[PDB]
């Protein structure tokens, strides 16, 4: 049982790391490209 379950645990951890690797890059790219560039503050409107 342990042999099987342990190997599964290793596979689970490897998948997690792969998804994190992408996730970290994803957010860093988004910010550095289009969402870190001096976010425009919210403003109210009454003219329209």
């Amino acid at each position: 049982f342990h042999q099987s379950a342990k190997d599964l645990l290793d596979q689970l951890k490897l998948y997690e790391q792969e998804q994190f690797d992408d996730w970290s890059r994803d957010i860093q790219s988004g910010l550095s490209d289009s969402r870190s560039g001096l976010c425009i503050e919210a403003s109210s409107r009454i003219m329209e």
